[PDB]
């Protein structure tokens, strides 16, 4: 008795091999508001393409590109639709992976708060949440 993402949707975080894809989707199973994912993290088939040469323009880089294999940008989704009306919607949809990570064990920080982010009031006005972008530790 749980939601679920898009085909292309949950694709994106189900092509992730870190334990995000569980913080990703367990969310879902212990959030009470709904939610997906948008944007996904890229692989060796965009990163090869992309430069194809041993990416010698790098050592040992954080996860900030995604093409680290450790992001993902959702948005608050509701009644089978996306919403930005309702902003208190996005504060229960907020914790909803940080309380994922307190049952699977594991530590995931994600982007979307006056703290950082700049503003989390009126940037769901930008379409994109302007942030919803999580990280696995
Ligand atoms: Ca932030
Ligand atoms: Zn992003």
């Amino acid at each position: 008795m749980s939601f679920k993402f898009g085909k292309n949707s949950e694709k994106q975080l189900a092509t992730v091999k870190p334990e995000l894809q569980k913080v990703a989707r367990r969310a879902l199973e212990l959030s009470p508001y709904d939610f997906t994912i948008v944007q996904g993290i890229r692989t060796v088939a965009q990163s090869a393409q992309n430069i194809a040469n041993g990416t010698s323009f790098l050592k040992d880089p954080s996860k900030s590109k995604h093409i680290t294999g450790d992001a993902i940008d959702f948005a608050p989704y509701i009644n089978g639709k996306i919403d930005w009306n309702d902003l208190e919607a996005f504060w229960a949809v907020k914790k909803a992976f940080e309380q994922a990570g307190k049952e699977l064990g594991i530590k995931l920080r994600f982007g979307a708060d006056w703290n950082a982010s700049g503003d989390y009031h009126d940037e769901i006005k930008r379409g994109t949440y302007d942030g919803g972008h999580v990280e696995l530790v």
